[PDB]
């Protein structure tokens, strides 16, 4: 049996995605998630839906609670989390409005909490040093590939995600330099999320969805009215993946990523 | 009506620049900033001066109160913000004793607020997201290095600069590294404040003054040596620029940057 | 007279290294260190012996005190601070059980304090800009490339490390852009410790052991595993280059370390 996560990003939180909702307010030892966990299902598949930013989006990406976020979701026994993020392209062969299945990033963000393991929480015992050469699940991301395939939308089926500090758009010189670092795509929330998520031994995979060329130009109101525009495609994908993922055994890749976890964690 | 806000760096922020001084200690929604505002004239424009550092340069780079500073120039009326800063040279033409009219940056800061809208304070709702296609006001910076070339002073129109956390210089790895990147300059304080500036709506400028070449070696005595050397430099561009700025319109130019800053909030 | 501080890594912190050891637990105007201080001698020369995690390994890299431990050594009478340290090899030719006598850094941490002069302590008054051109102490790592040559050890005679701030591993991209910014080796504490040392005007020099080749894959039981089959190999080093180092003249050296942190300081 499996359970999927869902977190929203900007513009692409509709609770309306799923069926039989029930609203959930919960604690954990990190704090407030962002929201309350939206219950429901997607044909015969148990879903969890959060807002990253709130439903009102009033919590910038330095100030998102990624550790209560994704405590929360592996609480309600989540064995995936599947997300969607806006986020900026630094590629001329990506195309605002097309979709992007990451597969990699790098970290540019600063002050951002990145482990459970700070020490501080007994729930968290021990020094983690949990490895990141495949921060996304292969698996996820290759139904998420052919889903989008199958329903004929524009699909890169990879792509390196820089994720800045924020809240502030890069400066030109920044996105020129990225380009040289091997960044294809770029936002404000990938990292820790992803982190967080491989220490909780759970399958996590990214639907980035371009809404701007970044400046090498972007602002909010051209970021909100691409997210408009294409919100029906992260949406139809979510609907025609989840069912599919329900449709297969996960216990060996589960059984995998526990182990993983587990293992790079030192006691005293 | 214009009014000039002045930031002095390290070395170059000399009180009797201005006419007819008076000081005035105040306190802003994000803390006192660096020192008092000296109010004064250059001709009949009116204009404040701050000391980045304090006037005794008690403050280390990474404490100052950004937030703060800009927030209480803009409180004064301030339509712009020239500052004057000391750097290093990463490009053989920028000789020390130079002047660096930069247009472009590379954040390598890591423990600084970037944004009045951090989700606590009344006088700043909403999450904002500012582009920084272009951080530096054009306008400003071409009458700056039109007035350099008046002067006769070896100036370079653009450059792009790479500011670290500091306090420490930065190692000659790091160094090299920087150049790669396409870093022209180096120093510890343009971001974020060029950043806030732009949150404010205030036509932001830099002047640069190359005071050694890194270690692709510098230390706070060269540093020191060069600034006392060359301090009158900026001293004179700012006088003689000042003037000019306050005979042209700056209506339109303002309105746009208010216009660019309001649409970058995203509201409840 | 010379003094060797010792700071063990992670499964390179052996208290046996010491004749005539006695334990010693300390405070410092910043805190206390990771443990308590082992005082022996190696042969005629005094050293001071720090575990940097604890001697159970209950401190992540990025909650380690630096500037204590820094702190508490110098308050020792320390010369000289040899330290050991794991890391992932970004270089095919610097195989896993390697030494590599790094020579500089390039800095990926985020929220550590890499000054004692933060303005809130009477025994660090005003604002310190040390110098970082050359970070480690060049007679000091002389003599341990010179050492591992007379024991017939695989030893690199240079080269950069790059701290990342952890507990993570790094990404494969971040693994691939490290490679060309230039670094050679990856860890989690080479910086700010390397900083410090220097403000406190001690000769510093580090014995990087390479454990894997990062994932351009790594994980806590390969560096285990690898720490556990080489540890012998710093042992012996440090055990052969201490009593080397108390038979030369350093006055000069540290004079010239003393004034550089002297200037560097800028006061009210
Ligand atoms: N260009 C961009 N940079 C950062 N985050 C973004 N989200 C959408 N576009 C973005
Ligand atoms: N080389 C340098 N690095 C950083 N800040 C500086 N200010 C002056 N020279 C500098
Ligand atoms: N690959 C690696 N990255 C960071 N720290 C390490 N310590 C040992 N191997 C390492």
């Amino acid at each position: 049996a499996v359970k999927i996560g869902i977190i929203g990003g900007t513009g692409l939180d509709d609770p309306e995605i799923l069926e039989g909702r029930t609203e959930k307010y919960v604690d954990t030892p990190f704090g407030k998630p962002s929201d309350a966990l939206i219950l429901g299902k997607i044909k015969n598949v148990d879903c969890v839906l959060l807002a990253r930013h709130g439903r009102q989006h009033t919590i910038m990406p330095s100030k998102v609670n990624y550790q209560a976020n994704i405590w929360a979701l592996k609480e309600e026994g989540c064995t995936h989390v599947i997300v969607t993020t806006a986020c900026g392209s630094l590629r001329e062969e990506i195309q605002p409005g097309d979709i992007v299945i990451i597969d990699q990033f790098i970290d540019r963000t600063t002050m951002r909490p990145q482990s459970f393991y700070d020490g501080s929480h007994s729930c968290a015992r021990g020094v983690c040093h949990i490895p990141m050469a495949e921060p996304f699940c292969p698996k996820t991301r290759e139904v998420l590939i052919e889903t989008a395939k199958k329903l004929g939308l524009r699909c890169h089926s990879k792509g390196t995600m820089v994720t800045i500090e924020g809240p502030r758009f890069s400066s030109r010189a920044e996105s020129f330099m990225f380009r040289t670092w091997g960044a294809d795509v770029i936002n404000m929330t990938t990292v820790p999320e992803v982190v967080l998520a491989k220490e909780a031994g759970i399958c996590y995979a990214s639907i980035a969805m371009a809404t701007d060329y970044d400046c090498w130009a972007v602002s909010v109101d051209r970021v909100l009215k691409t997210l408009k525009e294409n919100a029906n495609k992260a949406k139809s994908l979510l609907l025609t993946t989840i069912p599919q993922i329900g449709s297969t055994e996960w216990s060996e890749t589960l059984h995998n990523l526990k182990n993983m976890a587990q293992f790079s964690v030192l006691l005293p």
